[PDB]
C-alpha cells in the first residue's frame, strides 16, 4: 500500500540489506515491535547471537520475540549498560535462554569511571561478546523529540544537556551516542565518554544491524543513522518513510 | 527420641530463631531445600512485600519454586549482591508485572577503591538502599570446608589461594562473600570484603526476617556461625545438617 515502494526506495537510497515499512493506524509503537520481530525471525538462525540495544522500540520488539528466542536458542547480549532497563524484555523468557548482560550502569558519573568500568574483566568480557554478535537490534532517538525522548524520560541526560547537544549540531542518537545530520558522531559531548557500552565504531562490526524507529519527528535522526552506517537495516512506518525519503 | 520436628524446636531455642524448617534426610537435597524454603517464604510474605535475594545455588533454586507466588502476590524483588548475570536463572522465569530491582555492577570489583567508587554511583546506591529496606531476605551460606565444591570457587569469585588464606585466617563460612569465624564475627583482614559491591552483613541485619537456606554436613559449622553472628534469624536445612549443627 505504498509500503512495498517505500521499502524499495529506502533500500536503494541508503543501500540497505533489509527494510520493512509498516502501514500508516491504532498502535504504531506496537506494530513496529511486530514488524521488527518478524524481520528478526527471518534473519536469525538457531543458536545465533542477537545484540540488543536500549529503549522502547527494542524492548517492545524483544517481548514479541521471546518464544522465538527460547525455541531457536538465540543468545542475547546487551549493547548497553544499565541492566535493569532490560528487565521488561527479559523478565519474559526461560532459564535455558543465554542472556549476557553488561554488569554496570548505562552511564557513569565521570569519564575516568567509565574507563575503569570498561576495563573490569566481567564488563570487558561482555563488550567483546556484543561486538561479535550476528545481528543487532537498536532504537534511534531524536533531539527533536525534546521531553518526549526516552533518554530524557529515563533520566539519562538532563534537559540542559539535550539543549546543548542540539546546539552542537546533533540530530539523533544510537545507544546514547549522538550524531549530526551527515551521520558523524558529534565530538564535544560529555555523555559520549561516560557511557559504558559498545561505541558506534564497534557496533559496525556486527554484519546485520537493524534499526526500529518511527514517528515523523525521528525522520532526520533515522536518515542520518543510515548515512552514518550505524544501521544497515530498518523497520519504520509509512509516514516516517515518506519523510525520510524527502529529507 | 528426636526427629525433624525436635531438631526444628531445638534449633529455634538454641539460636533464637523466628522460623525453622528441617526436611527429612531421605530423594534430592538441593531440590527439596528449594521447595522447603519456598514454602517457608510463602508463609512469611504478605502481598506486595519486598524480598531481598542473595547469590548461589540454594537461593536460585528457591526463587524458581517461588515464581508463581511472586507473580500472583506482587512481591517485589531486590538483589543483595552485584553480579547481575548470575541472577538470570531464578528471575529469568517471571511476568513483566514483576518489579525486579538489580544492582547494576559487578559482584566484586578488582580493587577496594573501585568498589567504593561504584557504591557511590547513584544507580548503585539507590538499589543498596532499597535492599536494606526489604521486609524479608533469602540467602545461602557458603563454607570453607567445601573447598573446590564451594559455589564461590566454582564461579571464580575467589581463587584457590584466596580460599586457603581465608581458612588460615580463621574463617569458616560466608554470606554474600563476607567470611566470618566460628563465633560469627566477620574476619578483618580479608581482601574480598572491601571489593564487594553489594550490601555488607551489618546492613543485611536491618531486614527483619532473614532466611538462610543451606544444606550438607560440611556446612554445619558455617551455618551455626552464621546464626551466632545474627546474620540469619530463620533457617531451612536438612535432617543430618541439623543434627550436626546441634552437636556443633
Ligand atoms: C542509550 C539510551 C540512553 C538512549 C537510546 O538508546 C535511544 O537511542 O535514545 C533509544 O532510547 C531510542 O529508542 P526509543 O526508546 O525506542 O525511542
Ligand atoms: C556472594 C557469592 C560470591 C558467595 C556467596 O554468596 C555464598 O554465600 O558463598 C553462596 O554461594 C553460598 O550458597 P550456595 O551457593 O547455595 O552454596
Amino acid at each position: 500500500e505504498g509500503c512495498l515502494e517505500y521499502e524499495t526506495q529506502l533500500r536503494r537510497q541508503f543501500s540497505l540489506q533489509h527494510v520493512r515499512v509498516i502501514p500508516g493506524d491504532a498502535d504504531v509503537g506496537g506494530r513496529l515491535g511486530i514488524g521488527a520481530a518478524h524481520m528478526l525471525m527471518s534473519l536469525l538462525q538457531p543458536q545465533q547471537m542477537l545484540a540488543i540495544g536500549f529503549g522502547e522500540a527494542t524492548m517492545n520488539t524483544l517481548q514479541r520475540l521471546s518464544g522465538f528466542i527460547s525455541s531457536q536458542q538465540i543468545r542475547l547480549v546487551t549493547l548497553s549498560g544499565g541492566v535493569g532497563s532490560y528487565m521488561t524484555g527479559i523478565g519474559q523468557l526461560n532459564a535455558a535462554c543465554s542472556v549476557n548482560i553488561i554488569p554496570a550502569p548505562l552511564r557513569a558519573s565521570s569519564a575516568d569511571i567509565a574507563r575503569t568500568l570498561k576495563n573490569e574483566n566481567c564488563v570487558k568480557d561482555v563488550l567483546l561478546a556484543a561486538q561479535a554478535a550476528d545481528v543487532a537490534i537498536v532504537g534511534i532517538g531524536a533531539v527533536s523529540q525534546q521531553d518526549d525522548a526516552t533518554i530524557i524520560r529515563s533520566g539519562y541526560i538532563s534537559q540542559g544537556e539535550q539543549l546543548m547537544i542540539g546546539r552542537k549540531g546533533a540530530v539523533g542518537d544510537i545507544l546514547g551516542y549522538f550524531f549530526d545530520a551527515k551521520g558523524d558522531v558529534v565530538t564535544n559531548i560529555k555523555i559520549h565518554n561516560e557511557l559504558i557500552g559498545l561505541p558506534l565504531s564497534a557496533l559496525k562490526t556486527i554484519p546485520v544491524r537493524v534499526g526500529v524507529a518511527g514517528g515523523e519527528n525521528k525522520a532526520e535522526a533515522i536518515a542520518a543513522a543510515m548515512k552514518g552506517g550505524y544501521i544497515n537495516a530498518l523497520v519504520t512506518d509509512q509516514d516516517t518513510a515518506a519523510a525520510i525519503l524527502r529529507s
